[PDB]
């Protein structure tokens, strides 16, 4: 069973107007689309199932996790369709672009960094309260609405904790952002997301994560072996300490998302999310040259 699977009689090529590519998930490309009945814009991920084995259980896990989330901070899932051998996965469209996109015109200021981190933390707090772990937190997977709302996306490797399985040990994520215990495949939980958040904070401040210049295979030993990264450069002490709190090699020494929502860097610098429209406008003006 696949949650939200629609009548196999329904034709997604009829119900949706498929537009340009806007991204990609674990296996499928993601397209902007129009719901032909409502004219709302949606995001459509298309996976070829014929061209796919081992992938399908990963796809089912993703959609299962997504369908169980109901949060302003997590991309909505609307349902799935089959067209011949292709699965059409219909999801919330966010027109502002990813936080990573919004870095292309130039650096963020610390108000913007704190606001985006605060909203990410609201998303993580929600997930972790549901015993879910995202496991691929990075600026590319943090999306903005055209109104500046901030949401977590791409649940391609998201995981579920249960009372019979308190921790996980699967090697998943994007290497530069992965926690040391995940890389070493030790038992881990939501604290792994908190490490990835720290890397993302560096990414938001500097434009790239630590080790970004190296072959990803090198971080397989570097991250477990080296002292954790710190934020280097002219940034406020609270931001540097926010980063340090997240990036501790010992997971139990990392704060919870709930706790980080009250961190002085967040409280002193975060502002209304509507202000992030300036960042979205900046990216639009820049794109247009
Ligand atoms: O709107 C979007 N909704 C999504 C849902 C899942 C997803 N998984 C990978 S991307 C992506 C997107 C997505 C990308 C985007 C890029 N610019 C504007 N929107
Ligand atoms: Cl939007």
């Amino acid at each position: 069973g696949l949650p939200g699977m629609q009548n196999l009689k329904a034709d997604p090529e009829e119900l949706f107007t498929k537009l340009e590519k806007i991204g990609k998930g674990s296996f499928g490309e993601v397209f902007k689309g129009i719901d032909n009945r409502t004219q709302k814009v949606v995001a459509i991920k298309i996976i070829d199932l014929e061209e796919a084995e081992d992938e399908i259980e990963d796809i089912q896990q993703e959609i299962t996790v997504l369908s169980q989330c109901d949060s302003p901070y997590v991309t909505k899932y609307y349902g799935s369709y089959l067209k011949d051998t292709k699965l059409w996965i219909i999801m919330e469209y966010l027109g502002g672009g990813s936080a990573l996109d919004l870095l292309e015109p130039g650096p963020l200021d610390e108000t913007q960094i704190a606001t985006i981190l605060r909203e990410i933390l609201k998303g993580l707090d929600y997930l972790h309260s549901e015993k879910k772990i995202h496991r691929d937190i990075k600026a590319a997977n943090v999306l903005l609405s055209e109104h500046g709302e901030v949401k977590l996306a791409d649940f391609g490797v998201a995981g579920q904790l249960t009372d019979t399985q308190i921790k996980r040990n699967t090697f998943v994520g994007t290497p530069f952002w992965m926690a040391p215990e995940v890389i070493k495949q030790s038992a881990y939980d939501s604290k792994a997301d908190i490490w990835s958040l720290g890397i993302t904070a560096i990414e938001l401040a500097r434009g790239e994560p630590p080790h970004s210049e190296l072959h990803p295979m090198k971080v397989l030993f570097l991250i477990p072996k080296n002292n954790p990264p710190t934020l280097e450069g002219n940034y406020s002490k609270p931001l540097k300490e926010f980063v340090e709190a997240c990036l501790n090699k010992e997971p139990s020494f990392r704060p919870t998302a709930k706790e980080l929502l009250k961190h002085k860097f967040i409280l002193r610098n975060a502002k209304k999310t509507s202000y992030l429209t300036e960042l979205i406008d900046r990216y639009k003006r820049w794109k247009a040259e």
